């Protein structure tokens, strides 16, 4: 069944991507947020390997671990194995990439290190031909997404003085247990946040769900409903007030890791008709505020990012760091993606007819591949 090493540093990935969504949620109020937690936990855990100093210790203070320490990085592997593994039925994909200057001198022992560690591709490029070198990347990107994301670099994104760019790809394809039934499918109205409305298509289907109330502190109380997959390992939370007029932002503002295992621990199943919307939503997020916020400014500093661990030649500091990640939910299941860039440089019924939240969660191991808010499917 559980096993503890993956599912330790599943809840230490899980809970830091998850205080990052929260900045970025906290951000952007009123809009479409899709996110992945374990997309950008896993390339900071890359990056802890390229810095040094004070940049390191934000950022493994940040994450709540060292990748160096023993077991992590044996646990990261055994996590993203499972999270593979055909036992899971539906389908996880999860792939990480580093793309080098060719002349870049490096620290010595530094690619077998991370190798080692992390057993991704390491690809010499030549930065200073700068579209062929964003086309090479963009075209991996697509590659390990399955066509999803196709772009993930636009014009600028890299220039002469790109160094190092670390990449994570993530893809997960998955079938509801059991499906919507198309015919239940109809238009109805969705409330939005500024009380006024819009007519959305909506899926609808009665079964035995898992189930539980939850109230924040001011008792606003909440509809937590489980979707599963047909695997049985992988499901969809989905979170929405029971008013009409309480604001999203009093969920998201108390929404840790912690909080949706505790919810999974009080789910009870029970029979009940629900509707809810179809969405396809795509977002672009820039991730340089959101970790600022948890405490990595150094790295973002021209004149105090160290990146000693990667390389002496020269100074260096993240130019940029991104995430796009789309997704689309049908009567079928759920398609989603996500992939995340640091760009290191030079110099009765539940009718959820009004804005909720959803979590895919892998529940053997805890981890938060992918969540967001709809405010208008």
């Amino acid at each position: 069944a559980v096993h503890h090493p993956p599912s330790y540093v599943a809840r230490l990935a899980s809970d830091f991507g998850v205080r990052v969504f929260q900045q970025v949620a906290q951000a952007s109020k009123d809009r479409n947020v899709v996110f992945s937690p374990y997309g950008v936990a896993s390339v900071l855990a890359m990056l802890q390997l390229t810095t040094g100093g004070e940049t390191q210790q934000q950022i493994q203070a940040a994450m709540g671990f060292k990748i160096d320490d023993k077991g992590m990085a044996p646990a990261l592997r055994h996590l993203y194995k499972e999270l593979m593994g055909p036992w899971n039925k539906d389908e996880i994909s999860t792939t990480d990439a580093i793309f080098v200057q060719r002349d870049l001198k490096l620290v010595q022992g530094f690619m077998p290190h991370f190798f080692r560690l992390f057993r991704s591709t390491v690809k010499q490029v030549d930065f200073s031909e700068v579209e062929r070198a964003r086309f090479i990347i963009n075209d991996w990107v697509k590659t390990h997404t399955k066509g999803m994301i196709s772009h993930l670099l636009g014009t600028g994104a890299v220039d002469q003085l790109t160094r190092l760019v670390l990449v994570n790809a993530l893809y997960f394809n998955g079938q509801w247990k059991t499906p919507f039934p198309d015919s239940s499918t109809h238009r109805r109205l969705f409330h939005k946040s500024d009380g006024s409305t819009v007519s959305v298509p909506m899926m609808a289907q009665t079964n035995k769900f898992n189930y539980t109330e939850f109230t924040t502190p001011d008792g606003h109380y909440y509809d937590i409903l489980e979707l599963p997959y047909h695997g049985d390992t992988l499901s969809m939370f989905i979170a929405a007030p029971y008013e009409k007029e309480v604001p999203l932002s009093a969920l998201t503002n108390i929404l840790s890791a912690q909080l949706i295992s505790h919810w999974k621990g009080n789910m009870t199943r029970l029979p009940r008709l629900l509707v809810l919307p179809k969405f396809s939503l795509e977002t672009e997020v820039d991730l340089r505020k959101p970790l600022e916020n948890l405490g990595m400014t150094d790295m973002f500093r021209q004149f105090q990012a160290d990146f000693t661990s990667l390389s002496d030649q020269e100074p260096l500091h993240v130019a940029l760091a991104l995430q796009k990640v789309k997704i689309e939910v049908n009567e079928s299941g759920t398609v989603a993606s996500s992939s995340t860039a640091v760009i290191v440089s030079a110099r009765e019924e539940i009718i959820i007819d009004r804005p909720f939240l959803f979590v895919v969660r892998h529940n053997p191991t805890g981890t938060v591949l992918f969540m967001g808010q709809v405010m208008e499917p």
